[PDB]
């Protein structure tokens, strides 16, 4: 939707993503898109509105497959309301946070993190900015 932020050197544990933005009205789905090559390491997609119903689905792209899904009930995100998305790389998993809370952990299913070149970042948002940094 469909801004891309670079990832030179792949991901790496202790790396410390952050994105900024504000949510547009009516929104329907965000989604961030952690890639390796054509595959999806790690597809994080907040949905609005599936039957009535706010989910988070989470999953990874294989050769053109998705895999099992990962969904999560707890929505922190509003329409028009800004957000915070940080999401800290460690050696087993990713951990994502939004304003500042624990929402989620992700564990890796592609192993070579390094690969993970690029973090697409899509949906309804108006982008403040996206970047990195090692804690
Ligand atoms: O898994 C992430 C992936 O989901 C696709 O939609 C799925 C839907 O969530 C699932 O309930 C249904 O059984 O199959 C659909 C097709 O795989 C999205 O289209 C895709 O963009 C990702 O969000």
């Amino acid at each position: 939707m469909p801004y891309n932020l670079p990832l030179p050197g792949g991901v790496v544990p202790r790396m410390l993503i952050t994105i900024l933005g504000t949510v547009k009205p009516n929104a329907n789905r965000i989604a961030l898109d952690f890639q390796r090559g054509n595959d999806v390491a790690f597809h994080f997609n907040p949905r609005f509105n599936e039957n009535n119903r706010r989910v988070i689905v989470c999953n990874t792209k294989l050769d053109n497959n998705w895999g099992r899904e990962e969904r999560q009930s707890v929505f922190p995100f509003e329409s028009g309301k800004p957000f915070k998305i940080q999401v800290l790389v460690e050696p087993d998993h990713f951990k994502v946070a939004v304003n500042d809370a624990h929402l989620l952990q992700y564990n890796h299913r592609v192993k070579k993190l390094n690969e993970i070149s690029k973090l697409g970042i899509s949906g309804d948002i108006d982008l403040t900015s996206a970047s990195y940094t090692m804690i």
